[PDB]
């Protein structure tokens, strides 16, 4: 079990690396060149740089996340062939630098959605909240404006993608992910890398925009596109946990053999279709974590795992779910779960 | 299981209470009026004040620690009768304010000993270290000077104590605690309070000075003095852990029914009789925390529990062990072990 911890590298991440390496148990981190944009090619030079700054503080670079999934490959445009080629190229670069894990997501226009991104709790901490009620009475562009902070120089940025993905049905997207996998997975194996796709949060349709990975249904389907251990899935218990109809345990046991990454974060049901992020321990939220930790051992999972967004606590300037405190605190609780559970 | 956390109240403790209450899982804290000196009487006014400042931040006052164990009661002087009376008096005050737990220690001259109180680790964190080799080549007074930071005044101060306990032996000291225990235990049962004697650290003799509360053999002798639940023993797995001869888990199963308080701390051996403090998780120490938590469940211990000393991390100014960080990082770890353990 490689205890990981997301890090934005020596840039923007106000979290020094000499501090993360002081977390008890950490085995490494999961980085991502925030410079490059969707579609760019990651040069061995940049990858080597990142990996180095990490190993300097005696931390291993467990895998890179935020990857370049250009809208072309997703929508199904024609330029996708050039981007799927620039993607397989970086894939060769990552393998050349030893990287073996890549996390990615096939989401349409919104990489993430949240109505209230500063919800205060009883303990006086801030959290990200998503209320379906608010998503209804709000225009699709407003969400864009929100997750990208009057910005008119970005208005067309959204109005274009909308007109682009317009017409792309659910099954169409699955097919575009097929084309993508069929041309990136093969090289993954050559370079010896496992790709892990990030589920949708929330795990349900919003703004009539079709999303595939949101339940054991699609998950199973994702694995079918290309039957290969390289075509795996990261497990963000939180993201999927947001939908109470999603039996997290069974799932892990159902498709655990294909989990290459895992975001062990807890969520709280502050209402019907509305919910929030909270502390890792079960008492804090609505997800029985112990049970979840038991299900991972069952599938014999021993890969990289990292706590996900938590809360903005202890008077930190950082936006909730991006600071060191609650995340690091979360990283020790799960090891406590693991240890004991594994002690059987 | 009441998840506790030591707090020095709104004084000296640079750790705001609104921050501790943000630790996931905390159910309360364990305070102590740092104002009063050995032998003083705690007035309901002061106790009520403390309890209040705690409940203000929605935290419960699980119990008070640092208590007034005047050298008179310990050495066996004559003024002990007046102090054992001022002690039973505060005991009445604590009961009047709802307090039900009191931690105390029957140590001679040194309340704690450490040779290097700024030991740097690989991860770049500071820790408290105790090397028996250094304790040998150093004068008894030097330790005093050390744990009380060259004053000629302190010299006499120590020189006095030395003469005060000159001639006192283990069994000699056992009676002094007996005496005291026979006049404090009955008051505890009436006020509805439980006590927990603290084990020495290191759990062995230093500078010739006698010490009882060190190994299992004596631990039983403590309970023996006055067979009653109020006569309990605060299990500090860290101290008892320094001596590899102490079968931590076994003694928990033996005198476990009488444990009224527990400090889940971990120690990392670094030589013969030289150890240091480290992160709570087994991977960063030498004690099997998973196994220890287990033993606590077998006995059915669901009382107050708090992580103890940790390390100086993240460039925290606080002295290693007294900070907020590494201590919370553990309070969520031990919770994992428990949840994971009870999970069957």
């Amino acid at each position: 079990m490689k205890w990981g911890f997301r890090w934005y590298g020596a840039a923007g991440d106000a979290i020094p690396l000499k501090h993360i390496r002081q977390i008890p148990g950490i085995t490494g981190v999961v980085g991502t060149l925030l410079n490059k944009l969707p579609g760019d090619v990651w040069t061995v030079a940049e990858i080597q740089a990142l990996k180095q700054s990490v190993e300097q503080e005696g931390l291993a670079l467990l895998g890179i996340e935020s990857v370049a999934i250009h809208d072309a490959i997703k929508a199904g445009t024609d330029q996708r062939d050039h981007y799927i080629d620039n993607y397989r190229q970086t894939l060769r670069n990552l393998g050349k630098c030893g990287i073996s894990l890549v996390c990615y997501s096939f989401k349409p226009i919104f990489g993430w959605a949240k109505t209230d991104l500063a919800y205060e709790n009883e303990d006086g901490s801030l959290s990200l909240l998503f209320d379906q009620a608010v998503v209804e009475n709000m225009q699709p562009e407003d969400m864009y404006q929100l997750i990208h902070s009057w910005e008119e120089e970005r208005l067309q940025q959204f109005q274009e993608l909308k007109a682009m993905y317009a017409g792309v049905t659910e099954e169409d997207l699955v097919e575009n992910l097929r084309y993508f996998l069929e041309r990136v997975i093969p090289v993954c194996e050559e370079e010896n890398i496992k790709m892990g796709i990030h589920p949708d949060d929330p795990p349900w349709e919003i703004f009539g925009l079709p999303r595939i990975t949101k339940n054991l249904a699609d998950l199973k389907r994702i694995l079918s596109l290309v039957d290969s251990p390289a075509n795996g899935i990261t497990f963000c218990t939180g993201s999927l946990g947001a939908d109470p109809t999603n039996d997290l345990p069974t799932m892990i046991r159902e498709i655990g053999h294909r989990i290459n990454f895992v975001h062990f974060r807890n969520v709280k049901y502050l209402g019907e279709h509305r919910f929030e992020e909270t502390a890792h321990p079960s008492v804090a939220g609505s997800l029985d974590m112990a049970e979840l930790m038991q299900a991972l051992v069952d599938v014999g999972y021993e890969g990289v795992i990292r706590p996900d967004h938590g809360r903005a606590i202890w008077d930190e300037k950082a936006m909730p779910g991006y600071g060191l405190y609650d995340r690091a605190m979360g990283l020790t609780y799960i090891q406590g779960l693991y240890e004991a559970t594994k002690a059987k």
